[PDB]
DNA sequence: ATTGAATCCTTCCCCC
DNA sequence: GGGGGAAGGATT
């Protein structure tokens, strides 16, 4: 009667990794971090379990002011190195459970079980042989999410969480459509969350109340016409295995700079691990973006006919720093490089 | 207040 | 307007 999409998202993930090779941290708060040698524990959290949570110390906020909150609490470096190993591993494990499968993160995967679940009973059943095999060939928790479409399984998954594991069947559906917070809707951040709140929308069914033709001009076709096609119980995209249309690296400068020799070395590093993340891709663009001052990026790209050797980027790379140079008057403070359109 | 990394949607311009 | 190229925008 319709299609059963099967959502596995590792919990807290990064910060369980660090418990599940160093117990001598399990049971406390446990804080993922990011810096830069700048100040010292300057920079911003990645993530961290949730004992530490409970107390403010959420993904993105500072390392600094979360000191304030949890100087008790257990501060790692991050070693993105590592969660990506534990996570290719994770990954290739749901791979025989269907080969329908997507992958929206490096802990979030999407699988079309349509074809061996009869129905959400047998679902729920494969959606426990899974969350075991994963915790014992890896010794990770994971929440799982299961629905009629890619968007409700997530949601599910992010209700059951942590440990957890849920259903949305066709009826639940609808009194969320009705019923769930609008800026819960996978895809809506505060800022979209404005427009629509103040505008006869306050809650997903609410997009049914005015005309794409008014938020078509408010939150943009593809938007607009992803929001109602909710709502309107109507949403049945297909669950395609993902590309990776784009790799790159951005560093942070000890100190904010404009002279052009005193960046490069920085620019360069940038490309390098960049080259090296790349892999064995050839991409045709690139592009220079920088933070400034004031966290205001500014990027500058080029596109050739041809893949682009990595001595021909460090060489173009400064042209296209330049080209920014000109331009903006403002001092730089973070830059990178990042290459697109791979053959 | 710093540090990722990526998507995809949008919006202003040349050009058969 | 359409291909596509380009720089800024808004989630995850
Ligand atoms: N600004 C952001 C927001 C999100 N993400 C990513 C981080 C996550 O890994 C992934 C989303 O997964 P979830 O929100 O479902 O949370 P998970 O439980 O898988 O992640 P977490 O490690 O936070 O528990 O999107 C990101 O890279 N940058
Ligand atoms: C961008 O600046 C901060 O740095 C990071 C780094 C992350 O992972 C390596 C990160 C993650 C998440 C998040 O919400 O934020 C960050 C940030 C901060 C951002 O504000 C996740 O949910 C997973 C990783
Ligand atoms: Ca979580």
């Amino acid at each position: 009667h319709h299609m059963i999409v099967l959502f596995v998202d590792f919990d807290y993930f990064y910060a369980q990794v660090e418990e599940v090779l160093n117990p001598s941290l399990k049971g406390k708060p446990v804080v993922v971090c990011v810096f830069s040698g700048r100040f010292e524990d300057s920079g911003a959290v990645a993530t961290a379990n949730y004992e530490a949570r409970k107390f403010g110390v959420k993904a993105g906020i500072p390392i600094v002011e979360a000191k304030k909150i949890l100087p008790n609490a257990v501060y790692l470096p991050m070693r993105k190195e590592v969660y990506q190993q534990v996570s290719s591993r994770i990954m290739n494990l749901l791979r025989e459970y269907s080969e329908k499968i997507e992958i929206a993160s490096i802990d979030e995967a999407y699988l079309d079980i349509s074809d061996k679940v009869r129905d959400y009973r047998e679902a729920y059943n494969l959606g426990l042989e899974i969350k075991n095999k994963i915790l014992e060939k890896e010794k990770i928790t994971v929440t799982v999410g299961i629905s009629k479409n890619k968007v409700f399984a997530k949601i599910a998954a992010d209700m059951a969480k942590p440990n957890g594991i849920k259903v949305i069947d066709d009826e639940e559906v609808k009194r969320l459509i009705r019923e769930l917070d609008i800026a819960d809707v996978p895809g809506i951040g505060n800022i979209t969350a404005e427009k629509l709140k103040k505008l006869g929308i306050n809650k997903l069914v609410d997009t049914l109340s005015i005309e794409f033709d008014k938020l078509k001009g408010m939150i943009g076709e593809a938007k607009a016409k992803y929001l109602i096609s909710l709502a309107r119980d109507e949403y049945n995209e297909p669950i395609r295995t993902r590309v990776r249309k784009s790799i790159g690296r951005i560093v942070t400068m000890k100190r904010n700079s404009r002279n052009l020799e005193e960046i490069k070395p920085y620019l360069f590093r940038a490309i390098e691990e960049s080259y090296y993340k790349l892999d064995k891709r050839i991409p045709k663009a690139i592009h220079v973006v920088a933070v400034t001052e004031d966290l205001d990026i500014v990027s500058r790209g080029r596109t050739f006919p041809h893949g682009i050797s990595k001595e021909t980027a460090y060489s173009e790379s400064v042209k296209l720093l330049q080209k920014i140079l000109e331009e903006d008057e403002r001092k730089i403070r973070r830059i990178g490089v990042r290459f697109s359109k791979f053959i």
